């Protein structure tokens, strides 16, 4: 039902641009490293997969990053921004759903507080107006004693 | 001027959708074109076999299955492609659905807020007339008193 | 801060627009460069012939039509390119149109809600003064009575 | 959770920004690398000379000028790159500026609407008390009369 259904196009934009990050960092990983590391970055497919392993922490004790870091000492300029942008995108997938849910609640409490105020007003006026008519009657009955 | 508001988002989905065919074709050419020159041998052939997969013209002469049966792990590419590229086309229709119903909700938002302002304006006007009529009869009550 | 609100969306359209020239140039080079080295032979030449197509400098010397005649099915590329890349440039102007009129609607939204709050505050103040004046005359009625 | 709203848009700008370096590097390698292997000869070298151009470390040892000065028409690439990639970084700061001031406007939106509801509640309550006191003195004015 359309409160999460609204937020889906933004979810896709993040998901789409996330896959774009693997593609360009794989094309770029193949250039920079594949020469010296054919096993990991020698092909475009191998690059996609070693990047995917880096993100899923399956290179945490066998650590694909660290051997390449030791050979090229400046290669964090690629392994750091990749890990940052591709983690920040996956975060924006969960954030977008968190926002979508709490955005809906805020918008429902927005009415139930504005209808309460309209109700209290409609009833406070109705109380006053009845109190009026009753007084207008007793005034007429005061002006009949006078005739 | 309620649908025209939603068009830039439509384009972002449409643009990123074509980006998916491009990268999955470049990637399809690498992974498979060696063993399947007919289907993935060129970048153009890859773009077209991917397009055939999406339009279900590979459902009995299914391009996916033979490649699946040579490389057993190739669903890691045919599955995410079919998912992302279907989810984008879905977001094209969703964006128009939202744009339409978003407008209706925003029109019912006034017609309910003007009704409330009207009922208030009229409930006060009813009270205020009933006041003046009372104030007159009170003055007429203080004139017998003189 | 009303057109400043809309700039990130402007960039997304502008960014994805340049992405369209890139992928259609990489595709244009594949499909055609073999038979048309002058126009699509390099990635740069492809970018530029696509740019000429959009700016109507191939109206009478018409880069599209010779390639259309050689490959009869090549509209499947020249049509979607011209569509998406025109629709993106349209979304650049639409986004500014929306940004401007969105601001006006949001300013008229207050000046109508303050008018209503004003009329209420003054209609109550009129009633309430009319009350006190009556309450006084009634007390003066009840002093005749003592 | 007010800056937390705005992060997905921040990423879209950041993501599309890196997309600009990628395509302009692939394109820079084509156009120039033949004549400038040191700067644009590889995809990595292109990405880095573009990054140097943006960070103004090419401002007395300016990579752009020599290439401008071999290919006279090469501003058609160095200008749009510098524009789009500066406009994206601007949209990173704009998005945070909007996110902050958007929150303040939405908090002042209540504190002004609760003040109005309060003043109404209290202006009615003042009127209503002044009513009851006046209904009482009228009853006492009709007991005089019995
Ligand atoms: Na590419
Ligand atoms: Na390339």
């Amino acid at each position: 039902v359309e409160s999460l259904m609204q937020a889906l196009p933004g979810i896709g934009w993040t998901a789409a641009l996330l896959l774009m990050m693997f593609y360009i960092f794989a094309v770029m990983g193949t250039e920079l490293f594949g020469e010296a590391f054919p096993q990991w970055f020698g092909s475009l497919g191998a690059s996609i997969y070693s990047l995917f392993q880096i993100m899923t922490l399956e290179s945490w004790s066998m650590g694909i990053a660290r051997p390449v870091m030791e050979v090229y000492p400046l290669a964090w300029i690629f392994f750091v921004p990749f890990i940052l942008i591709s983690s920040f995108m996956v975060l924006n997938l969960f954030i977008a759903i968190i926002v979508s849910a709490t955005q809906e609640v805020h918008e429902s409490e927005q009415r139930a507080e504005r209808e309460a105020n309209n109700l209290i007003a409609h009833d406070e006026r109705q109380e006053m107006l009845d109190l009026m008519r009753a007084m207008h009657a007793k005034i007429v009955a005061l002006e009949q004693q006078g005739k």
